[PDB]
């Protein structure tokens, strides 16, 4: 019953961490309390370094074949008018973001796990017990379904309410919620959002981005005040939600409100802050939105996971050939992703904190 690696979640960060350790070989179980169909919604945003890794593991063709679009520019309004223009290709071609709706990334991964001998996909599937050894090492798991697991290494990819974090390493983490929430909704495609990415915001609070998604839809996603969104989503003819975007976005993106028929269907999105100071201990390693929360509207939240993936998986290959010890490769892990987790944490504060005041706004951007 010896494994290499017990991965705790199946979203798209363990999704990409067992298809990398499966193409290797090893011999990976995946936990997932839900069904592989259970349509989740995420982020939309694979920024370079996230690229890199899709482009990396053989999935870059496929993504634009599945409704990936490549995009190299953003507009950011404010109070109506042009605060900044970005053009990531300017000076680096591979500048580039991709949007890509998660769920259908986390599917092409799936179809390629589902390839991989030695990866089993375990869903609707939890871990019921740990059992430790002397060197306080987990060496043995059972699943809710009874199957015991002798595991090397013990993965937490299970997302903002780890399990692990909270069960397996006995981690309690402070919440300290935003004033503001977020929520996204999704439209029929206007040839305004078509063109070019807009992130619209003002000086009382409102927050509106406009943007493409798959092949014939668009994505708004709004920020208010938190009693004044709760007032605009009441209202599910969608008039209020319109008038209020009308106070701050332009024509050019007129169709884009014209879009809006209605409020019922806006999701809302989940607004932390953490980045972990260990991101491993013993034989347990976690990625994602186990160890780090940033805010939405960095984007980042399906980005940060692929790259702990990624270097994860890189870490954990080392250890698995035998190219050293576990503790040196988890120690390297975290050496190589905290900063960067870090960087993201710290920025997407500093936007969500700044945007209606429009000069420290704009600083925040200009780094
Ligand atoms: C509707 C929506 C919109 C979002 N929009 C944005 C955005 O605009 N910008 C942004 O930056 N971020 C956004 N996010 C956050 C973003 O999707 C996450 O950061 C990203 O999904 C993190 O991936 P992950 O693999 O770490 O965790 P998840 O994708 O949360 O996957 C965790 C997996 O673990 C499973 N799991 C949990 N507990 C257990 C258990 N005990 N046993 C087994 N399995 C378990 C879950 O079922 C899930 O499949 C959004 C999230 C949502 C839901
Ligand atoms: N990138 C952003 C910038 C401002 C507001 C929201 C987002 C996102 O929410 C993108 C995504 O869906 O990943």
């Amino acid at each position: 019953n010896h494994i290499d690696v017990l991965i705790n979640g199946c979203g798209i960060g363990g999704a990409m961490l067992a298809y990398l350790l499966g193409r290797q070989g090893h011999r990976v179980v995946v936990v997932e309390q839900a069904r592989r169909e259970r349509a989740i919604n995420g982020a939309d945003l694979l920024k370079p370094a996230g690229i890199r890794v899709v482009e990396a593991a053989g999935l870059l063709a496929e993504v634009t074949r599945r409704g990936g679009r490549v995009r190299h520019e953003l507009e950011v309004y404010h109070d109506g008018e042009l605060l900044r223009y970005f053009n990531y290709s300017s000076v680096d071609a591979r500048g580039y973001f991709i949007l890509m709706p998660c769920e259908s990334l986390r599917r092409l991964v799936l179809e390629k796990i589902d390839g991989e001998a030695t990866v089993e996909m375990l869903f609707e599937t939890r871990i019921e017990a740990v059992q430790r050894d002397e060197r306080h090492a987990i060496d043995q798991v059972r699943l809710n379904d009874g199957r015991v697991l002798r595991p090397r290494v013990v993965v937490g990819a299970d997302g903002i309410a780890s399990y692990v974090r909270r069960r397996l390493l006995d981690i309690d983490v402070e919440r300290r919620p935003y004033p503001s929430p977020m929520l996204v909704g999704t439209f029929a495609l206007a040839p305004c959002v078509a063109e070019r990415n807009r992130l619209y915001v003002d000086s009382q609070g409102g927050l509106a981005y406009f943007y493409p998604i798959g092949f014939d839809r668009a994505r708004l996603v709004v920020s208010f005040p938190r009693e004044e969104a709760r007032e605009l989503m009441a209202d599910t003819r969608g008039e209020s939600l319109r008038r209020r975007l009308q106070r701050f976005v332009g024509d050019e993106s007129a169709e884009a409100i014209a879009a809006v028929t209605g409020t019922s269907r806006f999701k809302g999105i989940p607004i932390g802050y953490l980045n972990l100071d260990r991101y491993w201990a013993d034989n347990v390693a976690m990625l994602g939105d186990a160890i780090h929360n940033v805010h939405p509207i960095t984007g980042q939240g399906m980005n940060l996971a692929i790259e702990d993936a990624s270097a994860l998986a890189d870490a954990l290959d080392l250890a698995l050939r035998d190219a050293c010890a576990l503790e040196d490769a988890l120690a390297g892990y975290q050496a190589e992703r905290f900063p960067v987790n870090q960087a993201i944490v710290s920025y997407g504060h500093a936007l969500a904190t700044s945007l209606e005041d429009r000069q420290r706004f704009a600083g925040v951007f200009d780094t």
